């Protein structure tokens, strides 16, 4: 009851977009979701801090899905924030855990397990390859479209046969977390210490050093990489709309087109735009509403995601480097969608 | 690309209001507005510099909208400050405009021309009566209803029906528009020449001397001419909480929305107040910001447009002339914004 | 009408300060506000004229806010300048307070009478520890803090909510309060009687007698029990910063976080400088200046709060003898903030 | 701490004017600006000082800003008064020198270096022609004004697009040297030996023997070049007014306006002035108080410095030779005014 109330309390704070869409779901599914969330979210908090030793996460992390079983255990130096009051209080988090169903637990507690370590293996190392950032994007969003299509599942709202293949559950999180990465450069690349995603093997085709770009100067050449970031993201679209075209639960859909529909409408605005390189660019607030709106139902989500894919293309020109490629993308996505329509 | 950050740099360096409201709207809309937006303000510019002769307006703003289809047009020495500058580099404006659908081109083009010719009406005439305050009114405000609803229409954010009888979208126009000339009376009438916009049909009532309002000694008949003025704008109230009660878009709306509650805010300020006279009349930043964040959704704006009504109501008694006038118009007012709650 | 135009015209006088924050909020709002501030001004007249005798006070001070309801009564016989004039016109304030909200009028006379008889406390003892001086704030400082709450959902600007917890209104008031006494030392020390307000619990810990500060021999000494009131007062940093991220309405919370950010300036700016015993430190009018411009929304007061936070905790070394417990409620706060970021 | 409190002392021992102005920014800009200044000025003392052969200068100010790395450093016989003490003291400047951000050290050791070998070179010959006379007051107060604006920007007060042209950077020097040049004519030559700073290429359409102009009976020619002088001046003003409506920070932009505001002030008092050939022409203490306090805000300066413009354009007839070139760089000036007015 208390312990609950606190996690939405906690997650309204931490992140305050998710904690709008978790409430498109039914109480239950909703807590679920909700325990779910925090519990990767104290995860990325350890991962995060960079005022702790290495080889200290190597060592709690791999083991930290086993503190859900631990309703005394907690961390308190760690985090930023509000952040820290969730793991200073976790305890709230595990008690909550405890009442949820056998089958839900598992979901959580396997995601944790398998991102954690995935946060290890990318913590003695960097975003290399293309192969590398597509693996990244696994462990940090992807396993969470398996851990909510397992939970979607589980909860009985959909059928069991939408577990059968999670290839697509997995390209709409590394759909979400590309368009981010990409929106969010500038914000990262500023932090101390900076931070980096694009993997070398895409920006190397365009300079020697990523803060490069931070300058006016090779503006140019900053612009082409974006929109080669952007090429890479559109690969996952057409997956995309296949997994939302696989669901039939109203609440389940709503929870899961909205965050889609909302990236495919930032991925058209941050698209050969030299302002991701010096600011954030964001939709209006009336854009998001409408968004948040009208993704009720497939169709819908359809002709919106169609518009946003269609003004995307429509920022660019013929003799223009990504034009080639990205046309095709679009078409692909445009050929997915109107293949449900 | 480069062009249309012109318009925008332009237009925040030119009218700090409008400014902000029109990031409410999408980037597709907003650039339509904001290319529309400074052709008619490069137009007024034209037209208010008193230096140029009256013939070569007569013959050259009829056919201003012309320019717009010449991608090499542009003034040289006319206008002051940043509306000079606007002119001399049209260039980049008729360049982006070039870059628009048809359906927008038109709707500009064709509105420009209107309130032309409108303007060059009364280039060769002072406004009288009552009729011809309303007429101006429609050729620099109302037909900036009709040319936005018309976009709105274009957009296919809005129904094509809402273009069917464009009445109440000049009422939305003047509301603005009447508000601001009683607002900014002190202002205009001290310019060189003093520029007058209160109907003679309406002040010849109180004063012999328009002017006699500058003195301190005319304060009685001032006000109770203000209270006419005021009145006469209240006509537009019920018929602007019909539009905006007509918008189903987000965007749309807050962007509608926003400037009508920000006029019943002033109007309810300037009311039966002697200092109109001798200064300007605001708003603190903390109100207007209040009505930005508030004015997203119909029923959030409407119970701030009755807030206004009232405390506009409530500042005036019994004794004073207009009473009878003023709460005969303040419930027409508000039983249109009850109608929709 | 006249009356209220007098308080402002005494406000303008009596508060160089006040009188300028309190032009953010709306008009009844600020009226309110205005003859609370001038109630309680009024009552600070005769608590410190000290020429008084000393129960003169003790007896008509408890029974102050009665006069409340005496659109007549006045007082002549006290005051040094604005201060005289205001009591002995004090007609108008009663005058004005009572056309006031009946909810309103109520929050004024009860704060007024629960100050009065705190103030009659400390005028037959000194500050001795601690507890006194958090005692002597709260009256005169932390009690204005919960009248201004109470007047905001008195208001209905803010939610009903705010009036449960009245511990953060305190805080406000006391970090205030706080910083002026350290800043305004030398002042204060520098009159006939002279005026002390330092606890002896803290500065005994350094010297013997508080005037040896006053001399360049103790400077080492007088640093420290500085640096120690400091600490102090950022013990209500954390608090100050729940009670503006719990404002909603934009006139509210910048009539609200002007004042605090201006004191943590004074703070950042008083600690650990010695100047603090033969002057009174400022900051410069375009500090100040930058100040009122950014301090609307929370977002951006936070970023000055610890801006501000982060110059005070950079004028200390690793030999001083405070460091510890200081650079310990920095973090307190600058997380406090964070916490809300 | 010792030695940054000898810098100001030093500093207001040196520079009266300079001392009160610098009073406008924050204490971490304040230390940069005063050590910059104090180190220019040090380099100043050796130039000027005309009892120290020219060999001497010639190869001691090419390496002065090596000096700023050598705590130890110092200056004995050279210069009288106060300047003597800051070279023979000259370590209390390195002390705090190099307690300054390392983004600062470079700024005034990069500029410190220019203006030296500057220096150097009109140490070898006179102003002959208007390209000298333009380069000398560009190495002498165009480079300060690189240097305050570079150090703007690195301060994060202004943005870092403020340094991508410092063209009008140093307009602003230029515009207060040879406003300063103009004014002490008369002193500059009343030395020995006589110091001359009038290009030329300007005096030579009035007179062989400059000298001529301290003898009442070249008055009529005398101050028809003095008019020449000021013509030049005046090319600067628009510039001027770009870089401050340019500023954002206003700590920043008060300590760069008072400066032009006064120049402005003076040059509108010494201009047509025949005065100037045998005296220091001074604006009242009233006046330069007055601009103090107004010059915080562009509006009110702006309008401060057309008040002084016109007031120059004022004191010429119609039959002045100046005349027609005057009134084009007045309204020329008045039109940037009005740019932002
Ligand atoms: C079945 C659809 C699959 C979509 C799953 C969504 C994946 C989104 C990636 C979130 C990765 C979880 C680790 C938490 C790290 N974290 C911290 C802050 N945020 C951003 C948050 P924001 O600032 O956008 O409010 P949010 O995107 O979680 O709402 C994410
Ligand atoms: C369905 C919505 C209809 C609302 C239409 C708005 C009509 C407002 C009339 C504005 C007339 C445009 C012609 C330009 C003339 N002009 C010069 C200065 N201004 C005032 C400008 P301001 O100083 O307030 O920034 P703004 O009112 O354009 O924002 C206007
Ligand atoms: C919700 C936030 C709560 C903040 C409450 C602010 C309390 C400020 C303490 C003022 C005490 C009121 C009794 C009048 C005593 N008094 C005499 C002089 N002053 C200082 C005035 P100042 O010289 O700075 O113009 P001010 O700080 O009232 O503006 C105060
Ligand atoms: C973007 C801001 C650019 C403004 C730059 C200011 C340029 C001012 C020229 C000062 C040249 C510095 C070298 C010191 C030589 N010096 C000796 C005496 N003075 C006059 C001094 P004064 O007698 O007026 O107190 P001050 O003008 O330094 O205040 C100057």
């Amino acid at each position: 009851d208390e312990d609950l109330r606190f996690c939405y309390d906690i997650l309204q704070a931490v992140s305050r977009s998710f904690a709008v869409v978790i409430m498109e779901l039914d109480e239950e599914m909703r807590d679920a979701v909700c325990i779910f969330y925090l519990v990767l979210r104290a995860l990325d908090t350890v991962e995060d801090d960079m005022s702790i030793p290495v080889e200290f996460k190597l060592r709690e992390l791999p083991k930290f899905h086993e503190h859900l079983h631990d309703t005394t255990w907690c961390m308190s130096g760690v985090g930023v924030g509000r952040e820290r009051e969730l793991l200073e209080r976790y305890t709230h988090v595990t008690r909550a855990y405890s009442r949820l169903g056998k089958a839900y637990q598992d979901v959580i507690s396997g995601i944790c397990e398998r991102m954690a370590n995935g946060m290890c293996d990318f913590l003695t190392r960097k975003v290399e390859t293309k192969a590398d950032y597509d693996l990244y994007c696994h462990y940090v969003a992807g396993l969470v479209g398996h851990g909510l299509t397992l939970l979607y599942v589980s909860s009985g709202l959909e059928d069991v046969r939408l577990a059968d293949d999670l290839t697509n559950a997995n390209h709409m999180g590394l759909f979400l977390q590309k368009t981010n990465i990409i929106r969010d450069f500038y914000e990262d690349i500023c932090e101390v210490p900076p931070r980096v995603f694009w993997p070398r093997e895409i920006w190397e085709k365009y300079t020697d050093d990523l803060h490069a770009f931070k300058d006016e100067l090779h503006e140019a050449k900053a612009v082409e990489c974006l929109n080669a970031m952007v090429a890479d993201a559109l690969v996952h679209v057409p997956h995309v709309v296949e997994y939302l075209a696989s669901l039939r639960d109203p609440s389940v859909f709503a929870f899961s087109a909205i965050p889609q529909v909302m990236a495919m409408a930032t991925l058209s605005l941050v698209f050969n735009n030299k302002d991701v390189f010096h600011t954030k660019v964001k939709t209006t607030r009336g854009a998001t509403a409408r968004i948040f709106h009208y993704s009720t139902e497939l169709q819908a989500t359809l002709q919106m995601l169609k518009t946003y894919t269609l003004r995307l293309a429509a920022r660019m020109n013929a003799q223009d480097a990504c034009y080639d490629r990205i046309e095709h993308l679009v078409n692909d996505a445009i050929r997915a969608m109107e293949s449900h329509q």
